[PDB]
């Protein structure tokens, strides 16, 4: 069976058959959609056939489907699951891997990029200092003094799930939030909890607006432990506004690098529960969500009474005004400062031509709407138009637990 | 079973149940999600009507009373002759305000239980459709204090009886094309404005001429009626601080009025249903001025305004995009013409949600359609989880007569 997906802004057609190899649930059924919810130990007995449909699909990619070394290796991964238990990748299927988990992530709007991913094997790391080491590096590669490369460090995969690898931080670099006594917030009201994490395990806190979280990280099931990122490391822009002067004085900046650090990577049924990425930003990341959202630094306000707008009612869309405001100064910094960065128009044009090739070359792409679409301006973004076709294909990046909820503390 | 949903916002937590009360299906399955796309006998009748008189029992409390049983019996006896059967008055306006309330795209609905019903139902001919029409115009304007209202005309029988208004929306813009090989008006309605003049109509050619009226009762050659243009309610468009915005010569229609979809009531389907309330801000100033299909007027404005269009990075569309809805806003309001902008429509429907999952133990809602086309994150209902599916009474989408009548 195959289905078809509308562009109704250029009544271009696509026809998708990928869909057919999806296995993985949705979360939806026939009578209810379920597109809006924001989230959706394994056994010998499950493994070979995990296994040998993630090797059936490495190497068909490499025309070798069928080849004699196509064969051997099933023969070697089935010896090694029943002698084992588990099995361990090759590099280039680590790199096979690595790279269909980012092309078949659907909520991702970069995915065009997707075969520039840059891969660190770090299975050979043993220790949290070993996992220090190579996120320092992953940092400086990834960085490259502003010209922003993609890449992805993948440490020991999980064996028991009682000697797990973990970065308890949710991102590489991210600032610190502090509840206050009477109620408010100081810095990033998302990192609290984390930041009180920090503290307790003996991190002295800065308390500023802007402080750049220690590493907690945990090797092979040990309690974690934590050390600084080295600041000669950690890129960060200074907010300013083409037009406005007052705007720095707001003294807001960000970091460069969007390094997402707490997902699990699942190929071939294998499950690496620490697989740090990175790519660069899309602006309306920083200045929409981070900024604006009531949830996080909350700046609407300070900027448009700044801009002296009609704060009095909301259909003077005085909100709508500071957001573009905003958002205008942060891609303003970032370009200003030469540190990648791609605005919402510029990724979403990208995005529609890497879908019609994925379509073609591929026979699908799956996509999530409710998160490809920007959270400003989204009609006069071309994916606002596009039917979109949301499924699960491994190999995959899938949300855990929080480290701090399930570990068993040695003390 | 009973389903959670979280505010990511608020952590306000909803349980819903409501949901297993659905009936039609969605088009998802558990291998593939279809959250974003547009469109997915004797026999049949009975249970629809059973269905659908069971609720309306208990919504005014007398579920299994004499009174309820007396009227199951009674519909049952009038399908096994007719083959159909007809609703009475209060049935028929709880239908339709539960079609509206049902309707998991609209935003609106904090309203729902304000809706004038107007039965049409006696109605049989192309001129008496005109004339429903123009009381329901002239009655949901009100002089630019607008009221919700729906205007419903004889059910579908065999379905070569049908009544229809080919218009989608009973106050519409024409659309031509040119020499020049672009576009005179609004593009959206090129297609209807052809079959107009391939009907008679004699159209002024312009950017904003108001469509004909083309109506077809019980089957027949639809037939052209023009609008009396004291009923139709426009607003010039103009900037509560750019002296040349009046001059782009904008204008739009104070009253949104769909009148294409069929609504389904106790499986009595309802062909021609024209319904009307007021508009957010959004769907003239963001989707009909700015969409590349529509009106198209970004680079015009930003032009106008002196903004740098050499890099998509200056956000200049957005730019011109807010200045252009604060306009709409702005005329609206400065000529008295209701209208909501997208934080107050946001703001009511989260307390609506709010509302129902307490009266009502859910509310089916459709994040795609609900969070609007500009500033998503800074509208509640962008953090909002919502659950979609489909309850009856509803609204649903029918194809276009021109592709099925005979002439
Ligand atoms: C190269 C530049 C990239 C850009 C501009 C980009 C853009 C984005 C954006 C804007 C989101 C939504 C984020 C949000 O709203 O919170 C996203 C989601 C995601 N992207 Fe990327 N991306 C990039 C690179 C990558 C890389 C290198 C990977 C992994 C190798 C990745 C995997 C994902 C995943 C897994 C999600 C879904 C996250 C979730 O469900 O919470 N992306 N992408
Ligand atoms: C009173 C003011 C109202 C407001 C502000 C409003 C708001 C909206 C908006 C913004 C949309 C999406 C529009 C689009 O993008 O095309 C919509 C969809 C809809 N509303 Fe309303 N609404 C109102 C009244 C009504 C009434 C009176 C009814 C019927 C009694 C109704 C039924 C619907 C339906 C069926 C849809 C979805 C149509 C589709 O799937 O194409 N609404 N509502
Ligand atoms: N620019 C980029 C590049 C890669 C990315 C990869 C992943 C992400 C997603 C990280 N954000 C998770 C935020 C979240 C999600 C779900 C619930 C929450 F409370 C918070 C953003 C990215 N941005
Ligand atoms: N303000 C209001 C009030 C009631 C409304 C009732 C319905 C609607 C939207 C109806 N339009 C259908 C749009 C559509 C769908 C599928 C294909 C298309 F080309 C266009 C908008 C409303 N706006
Ligand atoms: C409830 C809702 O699904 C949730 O707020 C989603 C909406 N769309 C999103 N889209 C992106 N890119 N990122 C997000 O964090 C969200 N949040
Ligand atoms: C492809 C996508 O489903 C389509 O563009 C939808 C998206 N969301 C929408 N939301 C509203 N309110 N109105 C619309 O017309 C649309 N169009
Ligand atoms: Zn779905």
């Amino acid at each position: 069976r195959f289905l078809k997906v509308k562009n109704w802004e250029t009544d271009v057609v696509l026809t998708d058959t990928l869909h057919l190899k999806s296995t993985l649930e949705t979360g939806c059924t026939e009578h209810i959609c379920m597109g809006s919810i924001m989230l959706p130990v394994r056994t010998k007995d499950q493994l070979f056939p995990l296994a040998k449909e993630f090797l059936d699909q490495y190497y068909s990619s490499i025309k070798r489907f069928g080849s004699k070394a196509h064969m051997d290796r099933l023969e070697e991964v089935n010896k090694e699951i029943e002698s084992t238990s588990t099995y361990q990748l090759k590099d280039t299927e680590l790199i096979y891997g690595a790279k269909h988990a980012w092309r078949n992530a659907s909520r991702c709007v970069g995915r065009i990029q997707w075969s520039k991913l840059q891969v660190f094997d770090a299975r050979d790391c043993t220790t949290a200092h070993g996992m220090f080491n190579y996120i320092c590096n992953h940092v400086k590669y990834a960085t490259n003094k502003g010209n922003l490369r993609s890449a992805i460090t993948i440490f020991p995969q999980r064996t028991d799930g009682k000697h797990d690898f973990r970065v308890w931080n949710s991102q590489l670099i991210r600032y610190a939030g502090y509840k206050q006594p009477d109620g408010s917030t100081l810095g990033d009201p998302a990192n609290v909890q984390f930041t009180e994490i920090c503290i307790q395990q003996g991190w002295k806190a800065p308390r500023g607006r802007f402080d750049v979280l220690p590493l907690l990280l945990q090797a092979n099931g040990n309690d974690p432990e934590l050390f600084q990122i080295p600041p000669e490391l950690v890129l960060e822009v200074p907010i300013r506004h083409p037009k406005f002067d007052w705007f720095k004085d707001l003294g807001l900046k960000w970091y460069g690098l969007p390094a997402v650090s707490n997902m699990l990577l699942e190929i071939g049924g294998l499950e690496f529960s620490a697989c740090p990425f990175s790519g660069w930003y899309m602006g309306t990341e920083i200045g929409v969500r981070d900024y604006c959202d009531n949830s996080r630094y909350n700046i609407l306000e300070e900027v448009a009474k700044k801009m002296d707008l009609d704060m009095r009612k909301t259909s003077s869309l005085w909100k709508d005004q500071a957001l573009v405001e905003i958002n205008i100064a942060v891609l303003y910094s970032f370009q200003s400062d030469k540190v990648t960065i791609v605005d919402h128009h510029s990724a979403t044009e990208s995005f529609i031509k890497h879908m019609e090739n994925e379509y073609r070359c591929r026979g699908g792409c799956p996509a999530d709407w409710v998160w490809i679409v920007p959270p400003m301006s989204g009609s006069i973004t071309p994916v606002f138009h596009q039917e979109m076709l949301n499924y699960r294909l491994t190999p995959s990046f899938e949300y855990q637990p929080d480290p701090w909820n399930t570990h068993v503390w040695k003390g």
